[PDB]
């Protein structure tokens, strides 16, 4: 590398830079309008192919932090910007808003965004980059270039239809439900490298790849996690032009050779730059080869155990791992890590003690209730799940969460409460044998949203524990957490109890919310009355909503009939 802009430019080529420019400073100033990137990304573009003209150029030479810095401090901000590299680029990832409260954005009639799409399609695009990247500032950045591939198809294909509200609707709101749970999912992975280090990502990275890839060899393994640590470390740390040419690459190592890693690529590898990689991130598990030994034999009963365990501690515990995950694609990663550090914790206090297979040699004894215990929570509450549904199995888990850390913010505590509900939903459908690998690794995914949203404001000792004590073990706490004997109850509030006519319009995501809102502020203010009490009071809120949204003068019922609902409901 001479100059590091204009390598990039090439690599990457001026449609996905310029992207990416507008995701870099989209994600750092998500105040500022979209006509001021805009305008900042042009001149980064035009600056950027003088250097590829000439790379002995002024100014070309300087580093892609201080390019970019220098241009956002053109334009929170104000502290960052006094800074010099490399404490500047610290405090503008510090200062990224993971709730910035921006407007939900309400989308024109089809008709218009269409017009808008054929007579300025390369606006109409950058505006989506714009849009979802302001308020997803950890979004993983070449994946919401594919994202907007997909938003692009979407038009150039319901433009054209005969219906086009019901052609691209439905598209257009799948593609945000992807959205937000890539967004929160790839938010872990950069909590996890900022908060807990590159280790944590590189024994996640070891055990979710080894499941995935089990014919190929530890080495072959260990080099896509080098490759899959440093790719997410340079996103996570905003340096979006090199993760996504350092993502592109890994891809096409991968599928240049699929013989050495899986049997799965096939038609991953017969597809578009974007839709490749991503293909490859989500794909399915390649069948673990037959003719695979007990574990035993190298890690629990052989002599030289401590020897190649002293040799190379980080080698060897990485072969655990790797050939543990291979061979347990039914375990969660979190699970299989958790085993990892019990095994490792094993050989450290008894490899120093002079008689070392007796204490070694039932390592594997302290596993299974390690085993059972997840296993249990998706049993149970599936069960649960498959006896309520979705919303009722929310309702329940909000009445769970809120007694168990009633301090949090109704918000948080609403948001966090749904997204596990929805565990139910896309986990309980598949069979015991693939159930806790997609469950227990979506709890971690929601469990940090808690603990990001918490991290700012925080008003819970136990959730800042919870949070903080371990990575891997953060359900097990929170499951662990009883009810909270603590807490004083929060005195009545008719504002938070006085509903309006607004409720009737509203959609069914949009409705259940506001319901659900007041159940935590129920749970809230009368935290001893049980699940089936609470259920009484949530009953006659909804018959008194039905009444009044088929009612001639809706204002007037909310208002009056309002009154006798928390009178009649405050007394029980
Ligand atoms: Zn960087």
């Amino acid at each position: 590398h001479k100059s590091e802009v204009a390598h990039r430019f090439k690599d990457l080529g001026e449609e996905n830079f310029k992207a990416l420019v507008l995701i870099a400073f989209a994600q750092y100033l998500q105040q500022c309008p979209f006509e001021d990137h805009v305008k900042l990304v042009n001149e980064v573009t035009e600056f950027a192919k003088t250097c590829v003209a000439d790379e002995s150029a002024e100014n070309c030479d300087k580093s892609l932090h201080t390019l970019f810095g220098d241009k956002l401090c053109t334009v929170e901000m104000a502290d960052c910007c006094a800074k010099q590299e490399p404490e500047r680029n610290e405090c503008f990832l510090q200062h990224k808003d993971d709730n910035p409260n921006l407007p939900r954005l309400v989308r024109p009639e089809v008709d218009v965004m269409c017009t808008a799409f054929h007579d300025n399609e390369e606006t109409f695009l950058k505006k989506y980059l714009y849009e979802i990247a302001r308020r997803h500032p950890y979004f993983y950045a070449p994946e919401l270039l594919f994202f907007a591939k997909r938003y692009k198809a979407a038009f150039t294909e319901c433009c054209q239809a005969a219906d086009k509200a019901a052609c691209l609707l439905p598209k257009l709101d799948e593609l945000r439900d992807e959205g937000k749970a890539s967004s929160a999912k790839q938010r872990l992975k950069c909590a996890s490298l900022q908060k807990f280090g590159e280790r944590a990502f590189k024994a996640w990275a070891v055990a979710r790849l080894s499941q995935r890839f089990p014919k190929a060899e530890f080495a072959e393994v260990s080099k896509l996690v080098t490759d899959l640590t440093k790719v997410h470390t340079e996103c996570c740390h905003g340096d979006l032009l090199e993760c996504a040419d350092d993502r592109a690459d890994l891809a096409k190592y991968i599928c240049e050779n699929q013989d050495s890693i899986s049997s799965k690529l096939k038609e991953c590898c017969e597809k578009p730059l974007l839709e490749k990689s991503h293909c490859i991130a989500e794909v399915e598990n390649d069948e673990m080869p037959a003719d695979l030994p007990s574990l035993a034999a190298d890690f629990v009963e052989s002599k030289d155990v401590c020897k190649n365990y002293a040799e190379a501690k980080d080698v060897f515990l990485g072969m655990f791992l790797y050939e543990y995950a291979r061979r347990h694609p039914d375990y969660s990663v979190v699970l299989l890590l958790r085993l990892a550090k019990t095994y490792e914790t094993t050989l450290e206090k008894c490899c120093a003690a002079a008689d070392p297979h007796e204490c070694y040699a039932k390592v594997f004894d302290e596993f299974k209730p390690l085993v059972e215990e997840p296993q249990n929570l998706i049993k149970q509450n599936c069960e649960l799940f498959e006896q309520l549904g979705e919303y009722k199995f929310q309702n329940a888990l909000l009445v769970r969460y809120t007694k168990k850390v009633p301090q949090v913010s109704t918000p948080t505590l609403v948001e966090v409460s749904r997204n596990l509900g929805k565990v139910g939903s896309k986990c309980c459908k598949h069979p015991e044998a693939k159930r806790m690998p997609c469950a227990e690794d979506y709890l971690s995914v929601v469990l940090n949203q808690l603990c990001v949203l918490h991290e700012k404001t925080p008003v819970s000792d136990r959730v800042t524990k919870c949070c903080t004590e371990s990575l891997v073990n953060r359900r097990p706490c929170f499951s662990a957490l009883e009810v909270d004997e603590t807490y004083v109850p929060k005195e009545f509030n008719a504002e938070t109890f006085t509903f309006h006519a607004d409720i009737c319009t509203l959609s069914e995501k949009e409705r259940q919310i506001k319901k659900q809102t007041a159940l935590v502020e129920l749970v809230k203010h009368k935290p001893k009355a049980t699940k089936e009490q609470l259920k009484a009071v949530m009953d006659d809120f909804a018959a008194f909503v039905e009444k009044c949204c088929k009612a001639d003068d809706k204002e007037t019922c909310f208002a009056e009939e309002g009154k006798k609902l928390v009178a009649a409901s405050q007394a029980a």
